[PDB]
């Protein structure tokens, strides 16, 4: 039962980089113009601190 720490995209806008959320949770996370989430997403998912689909931000081109 943790609390995803949101961590630096490389290719994306960490507006959220520094903040912490409590599993269970969702948030927007914008990436540079193709790249993305998993599953076509924009959103991330908090869980069990790792971030559910993981935002990474892939290139989706």
């Amino acid at each position: 039962l943790r609390k995803c720490y949101f961590p630096y995209l490389e290719n994306g806008y960490n507006q959220n980089y520094g903040r912490k959320f409590v599993q269970g949770k969702s948030i927007d996370v914008a990436c540079h113009p193709g790249y993305a989430l998993p599953k076509a997403q924009t959103t991330v998912t908090c869980m069990e601190n790792g971030w559910s689909p993981t935002p990474r931000c892939i290139r989706v081109k």
